[PDB]
């Protein structure tokens, strides 16, 4: 028979709840959420189907008040309830921002949950922007080191990258969710390209090749129409000014090209040739095809890089 895998995003701490709720309002079909906070108050706000509130006895409610190691009793006490939520998942996203008390400890920890459940475990998650102080930064940096030791492949946004794509007048939340779209576009391509048979098929065990036990890595789409459609559509999938982890180094890809019938063989060369060339590594490529009809002149590169 045919293999149908759950994907799911958690979000933990106040950060990570907040990207779950955004995605959920954006719309996100075929994926699940888990909210997961020590602080009652925004846990009662979240849109997640599925809540789950660690460390009451140690915070009676609130928040970790900037304290990791009570975020990460908080998860381990309430191992048996993150397990119960994530049993039955092929792919698991932890999504979390680093520097607090809640996220910084708790999201390894649910990472880890999820790598010994069997999950496919990818984390993705912020840096404190230079305004918010080095204690926070230090703190932020361990909880990246202890979620590169627990996931298998970890995304991180210096959220100091935010101030590159904004103007003096670009609201807070719109410059958060230019930092969603990264989680957010790579949970649906991800989901797309399980969705779909494709004329050259990958499915989600080439998702676990490229990114299992692989450390950092890179996931990406691009969207273009017209003349140079496939190596904009590619440069666009590859270059984000908000990540941590480039496409330089990459050694590994997983690359889906999107099209119509006027998909050409020579634009899927140059499209996988961008990808090469700016890696300037020897790439690793597994290499996907999907004739959509219903698109007209519209290509769509998807790519997730690892290997670094
Ligand atoms: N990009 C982004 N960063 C956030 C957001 N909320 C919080 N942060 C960042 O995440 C860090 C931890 O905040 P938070 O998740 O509320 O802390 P915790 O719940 O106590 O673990 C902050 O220091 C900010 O750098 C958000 O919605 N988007
Ligand atoms: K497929």
């Amino acid at each position: 028979g045919s293999h149908m895998a759950t994907l799911k995003v958690i979000g933990v701490g106040g950060g990570g709840n907040n990207a779950v709720n955004r995605m959920i309002d954006h719309g996100m079909n075929n994926v699940e959420f888990i909210a997961i906070n020590t602080d009652g108050q925004a846990l009662n706000l979240s849109k997640a189907e599925s809540k789950i509130q660690i460390g009451e006895k140690l915070t009676r409610g609130l928040g970790a008040g900037a304290n990791p190691e009570i975020g990460k009793k908080a998860a381990e006490e309430s191992r048996e309830q993150i397990e119960d939520a994530i049993q039955g998942a092929d792919m698991v996203f932890v999504t979390s921002g680093m520097g607090g008390g809640t996220g910084t400890g708790a999201a390894p920890v649910v990472a880890k949950i999820a790598k010994e459940m069997g999950a496919l475990t990818v984390g993705v998650v912020t840096r404190p922007f230079s305004f918010e102080g080095r204690k926070r930064q230090t703190q932020a940096a361990a909880g990246v080191e202890a979620m590169k030791a627990a996931v298998d492949t970890l995304i991180v946004i210096p959220n100091d990258r935010l101030l590159d794509i904004v103007d003096k007048s670009t609201p807070m939340m719109e410059a958060f969710k230019e930092a969603d779209n990264v989680l957010r576009q790579g949970v649906q391509g991800i989901s797309d390209l399980i969705a779909v048979s494709g004329e050259v098929n990958l499915d989600f065990a080439d998702v676990k090749t490229i990114m299992s036990n692989q450390g950092s890595a890179l996931m990406g789409i691009g969207v273009s129409s017209g003349e140079n459609r496939a190596v904009e559509a590619a440069k666009k999938a590859i270059s984000s000014p908000l990540l941590e982890t480039s496409i330089v180094g990459a050694q590994g890809v997983l690359m889906n090209i999107t099209g119509g019938e006027s998909l050409s063989l020579f634009e899927a060369q140059e499209a996988a040739d961008i990808v090469q060339d700016a890696a300037d590594e020897d790439v690793n490529m597994i290499f996907g095809t999907v004739i959509n009809p219903e698109l007209q002149d519209e290509i769509v590169v998807t790519v997730i890089a690892t290997g670094f």
